[PDB]
């Protein structure tokens, strides 16, 4: 869209994670209100421009289930990724205001997440590589969209994601040296669903620093939903997502026809209204 740091004006901070900070900004010359993610990396100009070059592909993403992209550029040691502003935030934020999320809302989220993944896989042959509650954004129109996926191979390598932060959604196969695949996103999604359903990160079942957590994941059995509160469909769905053997774990075709999804797809759920009310 042709953006440059002076076009912008800061409205407020939407939040920060381990690797960056996101601002709600005004893009003055167009009038657009967007979210601006700033990423700071101590890398040589060569690979940096390679990142901005690779990030340019986000322009060709165009799906109801994928967050909107406006442009990526570099300035002042910061890489800027400029997005559709999502007025409802991430599901990780909603989760703090709501404590936990209803399995009917979660069925809608799953249908969104599944469709978004398939879109990225069918249309761009990229895997998401970071499906978690904080990377699922919602807005007051009741839309549910994925962001922060691995569009840039250079950017992935530079961020050394795997050891940072306190929670991990990495799958067993990956932490045992397997090549990355869509199955690994299924595991992430199920672990996400469990976390959003019960209201806390499932591993371990009710201090653990990253490496122990990672060891715990490849060794202990997978997390499961509690015993009385959720339908037996929702927990078979989540169970089929968290099968430790990627061979057995369900795939997107299978999940899309699972009992839980068929029902959720039919249930008349007012997500926007549930949202503006849970957080207003
Ligand atoms: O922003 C990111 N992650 O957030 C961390 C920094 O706050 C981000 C990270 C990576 C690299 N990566 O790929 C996933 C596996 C782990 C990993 O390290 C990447 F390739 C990206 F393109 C990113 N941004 C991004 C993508 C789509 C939209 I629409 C908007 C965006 F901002
Ligand atoms: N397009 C957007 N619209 C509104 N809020 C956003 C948008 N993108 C990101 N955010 C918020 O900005 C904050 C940080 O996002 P982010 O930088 O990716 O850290 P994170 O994904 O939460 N954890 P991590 O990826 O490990 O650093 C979160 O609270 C998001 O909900
Ligand atoms: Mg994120």
């Amino acid at each position: 869209m042709e953006l440059k740091d002076d076009d912008f004006e800061k409205i407020s901070e939407l939040g920060a994670g381990n690797g960056g900070v996101v601002f709600k900004v005004s893009h003055k010359p167009s009038g657009l209100v967007m979210a601006r993610k700033l990423i700071h990396l101590e890398i040589k100009p060569a690979i940096r421009n390679q990142i901005i070059r690779e990030l340019q592909v986000l322009h060709e993403c165009n799906s109801p289930y994928i967050v909107g992209f406006y442009g990526a550029f570099y300035s002042d040691g910061e890489i800027s990724i400029c997005m559709e502003h999502m007025d409802g935030g991430s599901l990780d934020q909603v989760l703090k205001k709501a404590g936990r999320i209803p399995e009917q809302i979660l069925g809608k989220v799953s249908i969104a997440v599944i469709k978004g993944l398939t879109y990225l896989r069918e249309k761009h042959k990229i895997m998401h590589r970071d499906v978690k509650p904080s990377n699922i954004l919602v807005n007051s129109r009741g839309e549910i969209k994925l962001c922060d996926f691995g569009v840039s191979g250079q950017l992935i390598d530079s961020m050394a994601n795997s050891f940072v932060g306190t929670r991990s959604y990495m799958s067993p196969e990956r932490l045992q040296g397997t090549h990355y695949s869509v199955q690994s996103d299924i595991w992430s999604m199920g672990l996400s669903l469990v976390e959003m359903a019960v209201g806390r990160y499932p591993i371990p079942p009710p201090p653990m620093a990253i490496f122990e957590l990672l060891d715990y994941i490849v060794n202990e059995p997978p997390p499961k939903l509690p015993s009385g509160v959720f339908s037996l469909e929702f927990q078979d769905f989540v169970n089929k997502c968290l099968i430790k053997n990627p061979a057995e774990r369900a795939d997107l075709k299978q999940l899309m026809v699972h009992a839980f999804i068929k029902r959720s797809d039919a249930e008349e759920v007012d997500f926007a209204g549930w949202l503006c009310s849970t957080i207003g």
